[PDB]
Order: C-alpha cells, then structure tokens, then sequence
C-alpha cells in the first residue's frame, strides 16, 4: 500500500537519488548478515531471503528460527519495505540529412522554423517560458545556456548539418559562434547581425552566412519612399507560396553548356528563367558579362515558373 | 490530526493484536506479537496463523486495522525524513567535521578551489540562496547564512575547521569575517584574498594567515608579458595538476641525511634532478637560497620536478 | 618604445599602470568615474566604447605594441579581441578572462596572451591550506621591490653558449642563476631534461640576484 | 577651533549637521546625487571613497577635531575606522553601530564613542508598552529647544568642592541641577553613592533650567 501512499505523496520527491541509493543498501547489508549470522544461512541464501524480505514476500522457504531472528526481521522488514517502495518510486519516475540546431529564440527563429517542418530542429535558449512555442512548431527543446560548451554539445551541434545563431545581442552571438567552433571547424553557421558595424567580427568569429535584417530593412525603407517595387520584389520571391520563386540549379560534370558563354547559351530565350547571378563556390556574379565560360561546378541562380524550371533542368544536363 | 492521534490510533492496534491472539489461540506475547507484525507486513511466513473462528475473525479485522493505522504512520515519517533532508539540503547544522573546510562566500575564486578540494569536507557560507544549485553540483555542503555574523559563523562550524577561506564582495567584508573568526577560533587557519593593494597589510593584521591578491598577481603579469609573456606562460603552468613539471613541497624529518649540511654540498638538483627555487623554514620564504645556507630539521624544500624526480629526492633525504 | 593602450578599467589594469611608468599609456573606457583615476595615474584618457571600432582608432591602436584588454564580461572581451584584429592584425592583446571556460574562446579571438587571475588565485587557495609557500613564491618573485626578481635573458646568435647542453654549462654552478625554464618561440619548456641542447634565439628564464644576473649575460656573451 | 570631518551620508549625520551651524564640516561621500544635500546645510562636500586611505586624507583628518563615521553598514563602518588609525592614532572618533554584536568590534578598531540608534530604539520600543514616559524623557532632554538642558560643567583646578562628598555638598537644594552623574577621565558614575568624594577636574552631567546652570558655576567656582 506504500506505492498508493507515493502516489499519493510524489510531492515529497525532492532528494537526489544517491541519497535513497545508500539508505537502502544499509538495509539490505543489515538483513543478509544477520540471516548469515544469526539464522546461519549462507550468503547465497542470505542476500534471497533478505531480498524476499524486505520486498515483502516472506515465501517461507526461510522463516526467523529463533525470538532473536523474529525480533531481527520485525526491523528488517518495517524499514526496509518503506525504503523499497521510494527506491522504486524514483526508479519509475526515472525510466518513464542531419539535424539543424536553432542557438536562441526570436521572431527570426520562429519564421525560420515554419520552412523546416520536415527536418529534425533543436532549439537550444536558456529562457524557460520558450518551451511551450517549441513544441507547437514541431521541433524539441534544449534548455541551457547556449554561449556554454557544455550545454551546446547537449543540444547535438558536432552532428549537425548547419547551426543558426540568433541571440539578444553581438557580444553573445560572437561568443557562441566560437563555441561551435571550439567543437567542429566544419559546420555550417548561419549568424545574425544586430548592428552594421558587427558584420567582419561575426566573419571572423567562423559565420559562414551573416544575415543583417535592419540593414535590408533600413535600406528598402529609402527606396519605398517613392515607389515600393523594391520592397515588392524582395517580398515576394522568398515566399513559398509565390507564383514565381528564386531557385539554384547546380551544373552537373560534363554539362551541355560546360564552355559556352551567356550570350552563346541564351538561356532566358530557350528556358525561360531570368539569369540573375550564379556563384562559383563561395562568391556571386550578380548579372555576369559577356565573357563568362560556364563550368562543371557552378551554382545557377534563377528566377521562373515551375513549369519553366523543370525544362532548364532537363536541357543543361549531360 | 495531532500527530498523537495517529500514534495512539497505532499503538493500540499492536496491543489488540498481541492479547487477542494470546486469548483465542493461547500463544505466547512473543509470537503473538510477532504475528500480528506478520500479517500487518503482508508476508504470511507460514509459522504462526489463527486456527480457531474467532482467531481469524479477529485477525481478519487486526489486518485491517493495522495497516489503516501503520500506513498513515510510515507517510508521516517518511515525510519527515524528506523534510528533514530538504532542511539539510537547504542546509541549517554543521556536522563537526574535524578537518572540515569552510568556505565564506561564493564567487570565481572558491569556485576552482573546489575543484581542487574534492574529497574533504566543505560547507559554503553563502548569502544568496540562488547559489545553492551551483554548491552541491560541486559535491559541498551549502549553509545559508551570512557570514559576517557571528551568530551565523557558528552555524557552519569555523571553531572545528582546519582551514578556513574568505572571499567575500568587497574588502570592508573579506576584513569583518575574518575578525569575526578570531574571537570563534583564534588558532584557525584563515586563508583570504584582497581585492585592493591597500588592504593587503589591513587584512594581516586582522588575523588572515594567507592574503592571496588575484588582483596584483594579474596586475604585474599583465605588465610583463608585453615583450615576452614567459612569465604568465611558467605561473599559470606549474599550479595546473595537469602538466608534465609539477611544484611540490618536501619536508625534512628528524635525523636525516641532510641535517647541518650547506646546499652547495649537498647537490639536490645534480642528483635527484629537482630545481630547488626556495626553502621555508616556519612561516618565511629564501628563494634562491644562498650557497652558505645551512639545513636544520623541521624545514621544507620547495621545488619543482618530474614525479619520476620527486620520489628520488624523497629517499635521499630520508633518515 | 611605442605606446600602449589599454582597454577597459579594473583593479587590475589600474595595478599594471605601476609599472607602465616611463612609456606612453592612452586608457579607453567610460567617463562617470575613470578620467580624475586615470589623469593621477600617469596615463592618457579616451573617452569611448571599446567594443566600437570608431572609438578604438581614436585610442592609436594601429601603431601601438601592445593592448591589454580587461573589460566587464568575458563576452565583451571577446568582441573587443576582433574590433583591434581589424585594425592591425599583427599587434599583441594581452586578454583577461574572467571565467576558465573561455580560456580557449579569447585564443581563437586572437589574443596572444591570457592571463587568468581567479583561476591562479583559486589554485593558490587550495595549496595553502596546508602550507603556504606556493603562495609565498608566485608573490615575491613578481614584485620588483624584492631581492630575487624572475628575469628573462636571450640567447645571442654566435654565442659562447649555443650548442652547448645543460649538462655541459651547469648555469646555476658558475652564475648562480636557477634556470628554471627555456622558451624558444612560443613554447616554454619549464625545467628542461639534461639531453637539452640550445639554440640561437632561445629565452632563459631564470630566478638571481642582480649580481648574479648580470654575470649570466656575461657567461652566454661571445 | 578645528573642523569635524564626516564620512557618509545618511538620516543620523543630516540630524548632527543642524546642531553645528558655525563650524567647519566636510562631508566625504560616494555619491554625486549628494552634493546640493550637503552644500545646503553649510558643509563643504569632498567626494571620495571613505573607506580608501587616499580620499581619507583629502578630507583633512589630521587637522581635525573629531571624525564623525556613518556609512551604509557595519563592515564599511570598520574599515573606515581602521583608515583614520593609520593616519592619525589620536584624533577622536564617533562611529555608529547597526547591530549589538559589532559594538565590541567597533570599539576594538579604534572608536572613542559608539553610539547604537537601533539598540536604543529596541529599548524604548519594548518600555512603552505599558507607560511611555521613559520614551518621552530621552526625546526632550535632549532637544535644543526644551524647558531643560543635560549639560556638562567641570571642575575647575581649585575649586570650591574639592574633597567634599556628594552628600555635604547638597547640590540639587543651592543650584537646583538634577545630579544624574559625575564623569571621572572616561567612565561614568550614574547615581554617585554619598561617600564618593569630589576630585579636580572632574565633570558633573545633569539637567536644570538655564537660570539654574548658571547659578551651578558659581557654586563650584574658587
């Protein structure tokens, strides 16, 4: 009946474990040197007996001989049931690509985390009240402080297949961007600038992608000032539900278009995609000139109707 | 319910028990006794049983009302014991630790001493209960007091400590406790640290035995290791249990081999291969000791080496 | 030399002014309470931001030798560390770090040199509990009033000395200078094996009186 | 004659600057807030950190009569008087104790006077439950605007009652002063027994009306 009186009382489990762990082996220790002493069992039979004992089973394969072995056991038993019926309590209690990490929570992690809906998401930010908006966008909680090593490797970050940080201001998102480089040199990290001025210290620090939103935003502000198209077109082709969207086409080995130039491709004619830039690695030509060979390798950026998109796939293959 | 009401409600299901089982079945208190645990326990170890219609009508409602009565005791105490722990856990009482260390205060400096200091007992002296998390995932002891009062230096037993160390917010407190502490105990060991140059002869002369400046030791190594940081590389080296060279300390027992001798004689570092950078006789420090210097009994080599080196001078100063 | 600049004002920057006299210190911090502290202390103020690289060029970081950086947090340190390694990428920073955990995130940063005081003061707390000549010795050689001072002599190239071992020299039997470290480069080696043998360019660092250390100078002359 | 230094700002030290209009008072406090507070009560404000040995010394101490300390706790409090010790081993200090158990700790730093606001007050709290009259004498005695003055009047070197005891003297029926104590050097004698005999030099603490104090002098004058 102890286990209706823990139920009944879960609010008293406030001690550690290793405290309820010692207490019971003094019992346990208490109950087989006697059965080994004073009843004369051997040890083997010593340890079941005090185990059936204490659990309350008392079979009678074994049964207290002598007054001394009844007077023994009496304690044996009253303490050590009490004890049992915790330690199983606080055992119940305890038994019952990639992934993409989220360092901090904000309105740019919550837009960010309606696109991965499908992937894995780690959200790792040391506010507790942040918990409840985790779990209704379909991504688990990591609470701990994220600029520490010791709660970023909790939240998965050397397995991960890019990391995006966004904390309250620069000294903090500088200052886990080389705590994820203190782990792995090689994952992805997209960053979040607060501030102009913070844009080469967070590429310094190891950001791979530093996003300033206040920049894009104070300068689509000066520009809507007489007509909006700029701040129209930017958004609108990130939008997914959008008739046209900014896409990337990779070039495969071997390509169709390997060598030719962009007036001698004419691709906007074929296709119908709008060749806005395409990147070489880690850089961009934004509208590339008349003397540009194309190679296996290369990143084209494009703007189209998913109708129009499939065809320019199908035509620069080998 | 007053706590005497379930006792009494206990008790006198115990007695029933015992003297019913005596007057229908004619057995001893011993085992009547003894039964009635039996059955309460719910273990039936098949000795003792009712054998007559009114032994088992009786034992029938001893069973009930003895586990009625004995469960709600057994969650009373087990709520005690848990209140108690939580108690101890929030911490009130010291437990007399002969060798104990106290710890008055919790910042950045005690927190590496703890790590250091793992295995001994130690009770921290904190203001803040919001500390009390960081204390006993170190494996310490957390007493929630202030440690500027005498009153609540007691609590965390300073008078049977073997070390005591203060650092506290600022130096007006670091020099309060430590006077607090010499009226407790004035033969304690009261290891403090001074945040200000000024206060490095004022905290001495209030009783601290060790004033450890972090703030002038960082201040000079700073100023040091604009042209060549070797100096900052060779402190901060030599205090880590980590690295290859380790700066240990020997004494010189009674009767040695080395008793009278002087140092060039003696050829510590050609032998055992130890750097004797200074000896320490009581409670003053000769770095580079001078080559006329004669050793006595009592004194400490303290020196820096290999522990493949240390062993070896061990046994050459040996009686 | 050149000029130093410090930024950030603490107990500990004001106790590396003592022994900054005779060069040329510009202190860059806030202006409530630090500009009368600086002004008696023999030292330039700048008022501003030293997380802000406008403010750090008002400072002359760019032709300076060195920078000490010991501001508030160990992440404001760090976001100071990377606005001087846009100016000059080749001055030293000596950082400071306030807790251990950063210890390796102020060298990715840049800083050439971390000086951690609370963890030096934390494992001299332990090792006095006993006795206290550890913390008697790291006290006293550090001090420039003492008798013994901790110096540091190179080497020359085409010296008396280069090649020769330690067993071959016995440094402490003739100069009285305990030798009880060699740094080439970057490295320090503290108490070198007697199969050492040295370079052109090697540090002693060493412990003597200054008798004694200027008769190391002229022991390693050619 | 000389000026009276005060070290921190508080209700206690506002109340002692408004019974001395017509000296000399510096006021040295952590706070610029404090600077129009201070001025206004005719007291010339010096900021600095009292419990530093070096803003101690910017207030004049050594020059000073009596140095008057009451900061925001009884650890500031010790350590100012520890300051003052160094400086000038025989200026007088009034300091002011928070708790019971600091009066001991105050008075072994160097404290002439210690004075207790919050013992006092837990006296009187506990002594008006049942009559309030205790209370209501210790509040006017000594204010400066009451029917009755607690004075001090010595003996001069000389004087007409030396010798004679408490009881042929007959104080209270020629003068009319109360005689509720007789200082001897630093110690006090509440209720002098009648055989205790008068002595040179020596001060009678008692109240009376200002027409009675002054035909009190005439009494023990030569």
């Amino acid at each position: 009946v102890i286990e209706i009186i823990r139920k009944h009382l879960p609010r008293v489990l406030k001690v550690p474990a290793t405290r309820i762990l010692l207490l019971v082996l003094a019992v346990i220790i208490y109950g087989t040197a006697g059965f080994h002493f004073i009843e004369g069992e051997s040890w083997t039979v010593s340890l079941y007996w005090t185990f059936v004992t204490i659990a309350t089973v008392g079979y009678g394969d074994y049964s207290p001989s002598t007054p001394l072995g009844m007077y023994f056991t009496v304690t044996l038993i009253v303490l050590g049931i009490g004890t049992f019926a915790v330690a199983v309590e606080r055992l119940l209690e305890f038994l019952i690509s990639r992934h993409v990490v989220i360092c901090g929570w904000s309105e740019s992690t919550l837009e960010c985390l309606r696109e991965l809906r499908g992937s894995e998401v780690f959200v790792l930010a040391e506010d507790e009240n942040v918990r409840k908006k985790v779990l209704r966008s379909g991504a688990n909680f990591v609470h701990g402080d994220p600029t520490r090593v010791s709660d970023l490797e909790k939240a998965n970050v050397r397995g991960a297949r890019a990391v995006i940080v966004d904390l309250e201001s620069d000294s903090e998102t500088i200052h886990c961007i080389l705590g994820i480089r203190k782990i792995d040199e090689s994952v992805r990290i997209i960053a979040e600038a607060e501030r102009y001025e913070n844009i080469e210290q967070l590429r310094m620090a190891g950001a791979d992608q530093v996003i300033s939103p206040f920049v894009i935003s104070g300068r689509l502000m000066s520009r809507s000032i007489d007509d909006g198209y700029e701040a129209m077109f930017v958004q609108d082709v990130l939008a997914e539900e959008s008739t046209r969207r900014m896409v990337e086409v990779p070039i495969p080995e071997g390509s169709k278009l390997e060598g030719v130039s962009v007036l001698d491709a004419d691709i906007h004619d074929v296709t119908g995609v709008i060749i806005i830039g395409v990147g070489r690695g880690d850089e961009l030509i934004i509208d590339p000139p008349r003397d540009y060979s194309f190679r296996a390798g290369d990143i084209i950026l494009g703007i189209g109707k998913p109708e129009e998109i499939e065809r320019l796939k199908n035509y620069i293959s080998a």
